[PDB]
């Protein structure tokens, strides 16, 4: 119960919307890779600072 | 060596399968973003607990 | 100002390129999930080693 013109418009919109969704996925991955990398960086940095604090406490106690 | 009917069916299946694959990617990203966020949460929480333990040990030793 | 032959070629290339981009996204997700999992592993392992070091220092001090 759609005309050929309506059906063709809908089929093209479906394909156009996939092109948009693929771009939205790529943009999300760019943001999420950066976010994740920064968070991992920050955790590593905090662990490195705490490791130094523990090694100094060891040295102060053992001496 | 395919009829027009077979070729048209295959071309449509190809496009339909892309729509399904994009949805599978979106569902995976939803799960993976949540997983990653929770794991990062848990590591931060464990580091915060260990930091408190180290600061208390410092205070007990220095005093 | 394109012939029908040119327009049909371009429309098919557009759809073919989406199939390629979806595969590139899947390949990236495979690599990024593995990378992220390994990095999280490594942070957990480093925290577990530092936790053991802190517990031993506690035991040595308290005794
Ligand atoms: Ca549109
Ligand atoms: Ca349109
Ligand atoms: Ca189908
Ligand atoms: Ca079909
Ligand atoms: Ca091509
Ligand atoms: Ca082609």
């Amino acid at each position: 119960t759609k005309t050929n013109i309506q059906k063709d418009w809908e089929q093209r919109e479906f394909i156009e919307d996939m092109s948009i969704n693929i771009q939205k996925i790529v943009e999300f991955l760019n943001k999420f890779e950066l976010s994740t990398r920064n968070k991992l960086s920050d955790l590593n940095e905090k662990l490195t600072i705490l490791d130094r604090q523990v090694d100094y406490l060891e040295a102060t106690f053992k001496t």
